[PDB]
C-alpha cells in the first residue's frame, strides 16, 4: 500500500509524485506544450484515409515530423495498416484483445484477465504488424475502466511504460503532469477502482478533462456533451482552441484530443476544425504535437522549450511489412470466423485471449 509521496525518495527519471508542479521546476513560459492527439480502437481501411488525410506530412515548428497516439484493439483490426503508421512515425499503444463488453469485466478483471488482454497483446502486437516490441508502451483500457492495482501491476510485468486511461476533473487548472505510482496519488477517481498500492515501474499520464459550452468536463472529444452543432466548424474552432488555451496560457500540462475517428470523418466541419488546430499548433515555436510516450520521456528528463528544440527527433526504426491475407481463421471461443491481413506468415486459427498469436489449438 502506497506512503504519501517522500520528495525526497521519489526522484527523476525513475520516480515522480501526483502533482500539478511542472517537473524540472520550469517556469510556464520555459515549458514545453505538448499536444496528445489520440485515436482508439481498430485500424482498417475506412479509417485509415482519415489518419492519411489529417496527420501526413504535418511536421512540428522544429521539423521533426507531427506524432500522435493509435491506443489499439486486435478485433478487426489491419496490422499492415499499422506497420504502416508505426513506419509514419506514430505510436502504437494497447487498447486490448478483446475490447470485451459489459464495462462492468474490466473494473474487476483478474490478474490473469489483464495479463491474457493486455500484455499478451504486447507481443501479438509485435509480431503481427512486424515492428519493435520495444517502440510498444502505452495501455489505454477499454472504456476508460481502471482496474485498481491489476493493470499496473502487469504493466511492470511487461514493461510497458505508462497508462492514459485515468482521467481527472478536479485538477485541470493547474493541470496535473504525468507521475509513477511508487507512493499515493492524489488523483480523483470519477471510474474506480483506481490502483492505492505501491507498483513501481509504470507511469500515470492523466487525461485532463476538457470543458463542455456548460463547463461540464469530458474526457474525449466525442464525449463532451454540451457542444456546437456539428456543422458548425467555426464554434467547432474556437471550442478546440479555448480548451487548448487552458493549458497553453496555463501551467502547460499535456493538453489531450482524444477521440475516435468516426466522431472525425462523420463531421466534416469537426475535421476541418480539427485540420486548423493542427496546422496552428505545427506553427507555433514551443507547441508539439507528439506521440504520448515523448511526454513520458521529456517529465523523466525535462529541458526548458531552447533545448527541447535542439534535441534530436524520435528515431522510427524502419520495418518492412511483408503482407498476408490469411483466412477463413476460427478460434476455440471465438464462434466466428475472420479474414486478416499482416506482416507475418499466416496462424493457423484466429489469435485471441489466451491464444495470442493463433498458434494452438
Ligand atoms: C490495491 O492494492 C492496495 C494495497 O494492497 C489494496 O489496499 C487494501 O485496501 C483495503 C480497502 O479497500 C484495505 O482494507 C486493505 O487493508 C488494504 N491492504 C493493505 C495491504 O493495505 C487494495 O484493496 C487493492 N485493490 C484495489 C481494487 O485497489
Ligand atoms: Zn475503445
Amino acid at each position: 500500500l502506497a506512503t504519501p509521496c517522500d520528495e525526497e525518495a521519489c526522484k527523476l527519471p525513475d520516480c515522480r509524485c501526483s502533482s500539478t508542479n511542472i517537473p524540472g521546476g520550469l517556469r510556464a513560459r520555459d515549458t514545453p506544450q505538448f499536444v496528445t492527439v489520440t485515436f482508439d480502437d481498430g485500424i482498417n481501411v475506412i479509417n485509415i484515409e482519415t489518419y492519411r488525410e489529417v496527420l501526413y506530412g504535418r511536421s512540428n515548428s522544429n521539423r521533426c515530423p507531427a506524432g500522435a497516439t493509435f491506443y489499439v484493439s486486435h478485433e478487426y483490426t489491419n496490422y499492415q495498416l499499422v506497420n504502416e503508421l508505426y513506419n509514419r512515425g506514430f505510436e502504437i499503444a494497447l487498447h486490448s484483445i478483446s475490447h470485451r463488453t459489459p464495462q462492468a469485466f474490466w473494473a474487476d478483471a483478474t490478474y490473469q484477465n489483464l495479463v491474457q488482454e493486455i500484455g499478451d497483446q504486447k507481443r501479438q502486437m509485435a509480431h503481427f504488424a512486424s515492428i519493435p516490441a520495444s517502440a510498444i508502451k502505452g495501455v489505454r483500457i477499454p472504456f476508460l475502466q481502471m482496474s485498481g492495482n491489476t493493470s499496473f501491476q502487469v504493466m511492470a510485468d511487461f514493461d510497458l511504460l505508462y497508462d492514459c486511461t485515468w482521467p481527472t476533473t478536479a485538477l485541470t487548472n493547474p493541470g496535473l503532469w504525468p507521475y509513477t505510482l511508487h507512493h499515493e496519488s492524489i488523483q480523483d477517481c470519477i471510474i474506480p477502482p483506481c490502483p492505492t498500492a505501491s507498483i513501481p515501474g509504470p507511469w500515470v499520464l492523466p487525461m485532463i478533462s476538457w470543458r463542455d459550452l456548460n463547463n461540464f468536463p469530458c474526457s474525449m472529444v466525442d464525449g463532451c456533451f454540451f457542444t456546437p452543432d456539428r456543422t458548425d466548424e467555426e464554434g467547432w474552432f474556437k471550442f478546440i482552441l479555448t480548451n487548448f488555451e487552458r493549458h497553453y496560457l496555463g501551467n502547460r500540462a499535456p493538453f489531450g484530443f482524444f477521440v475516435h475517428e468516426w466522431f472525425i470523418s462523420s463531421n466534416p466541419a469537426i475535421k476541418r476544425a480539427f485540420v486548423r488546430f493542427m496546422d496552428i499548433i505545427n506553427n507555433l515555436n514551443d507547441v508539439f504535437m507528439v506521440n504520448s510516450a515523448e511526454v513520458i520521456d521529456w517529465v523523466k528528463n525535462p529541458v526548458p522549450i531552447d533545448r527541447y528544440r535542439q534535441q534530436q527527433c524520435k528515431f522510427t526504426m524502419p520495418s518492412i511489412c511483408r503482407p498476408s491475407f490469411c483466412g477463413p481463421l476460427t478460434g476455440t471461443h471465438n464462434q466466428l470466423s475472420y479474414y486478416m491481413t499482416i506482416c507475418n506468415t499466416c496462424p493457423r486459427n484466429y489469435p485471441w485471449v489466451g491464444n495470442p498469436l493463433g498458434q494452438h489449438h
